[PDB]
């Protein structure tokens, strides 16, 4: 599993991956399911950001932590959107809106409402993708070309192909806690 996150995800995104973990204490090197879960929900952020025009979307998961409310704050003064209480994932220049990006091993439904409690903002669009093609967003408003999101599911389900393969997809799959 470790190999496996070390061969199919970009060494920057490992690396931040890495940093996010031993941030909480916890080595990639052991839990390596979560390893493997972080960096697909930053793999799914920047495959994201890329799917509008460019200048669409500013990322804000994957900075550390100053400059990411630095980015939020700096946005917030721009265009008078109200501040969230927590950093959100990316902002969307067009919807004016920030949105919280989420990549679920459990079901879709059940995750989107642990998000929308985990941040409880009205103002933070949600868009939750399974690693088996399901997507929920707020308002079912899905914010990119159907193409754009095609590519992050196919992405997500050759992820999910490519551990099954190695026999990892079991424990992965049953390691996201409620
Ligand atoms: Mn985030
Ligand atoms: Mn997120």
């Amino acid at each position: 599993m470790e190999d496996f996150v070390r061969q199919c995800f970009n060494p920057m995104i490992v690396e931040l991956a890495e940093k996010a973990m031993k941030e909480y204490g916890e080595d990639p090197k052991i839990e390596t399911n979560k390893f493997a879960a972080i960096c697909t929900h930053l793999e799914v952020c920047f495959m994201y950001s890329d799917g509008g025009s460019k200048h669409r979307f500013e990322i804000i998961e994957g900075r550390d932590r100053i400059m990411a409310w630095t980015v939020v704050n700096s946005i917030c003064n721009t265009t008078g959107v109200e501040k969230p209480k927590s950093l959100p994932d990316l902002y969307d220049y067009k919807e004016n809106r920030f949105i919280e990006i989420g990549v679920t091993r459990r079901e879709v439904h059940i995750y989107y409402l642990e998000k929308a409690n985990k941040i409880k903002s009205e103002k933070t669009h949600i868009h939750i993708f399974s690693f088996t093609g399901e997507e929920m967003a707020t308002k079912a408003d899905y914010t990119l070309d159907e193409e754009s999101r095609a590519r992050i599911k196919t992405r997500l389900f050759t992820i999910r192909q490519e551990m099954a393969s190695r026999s990892l997809w079991d424990s992965f799959r049953q390691s996201e806690r409620a």
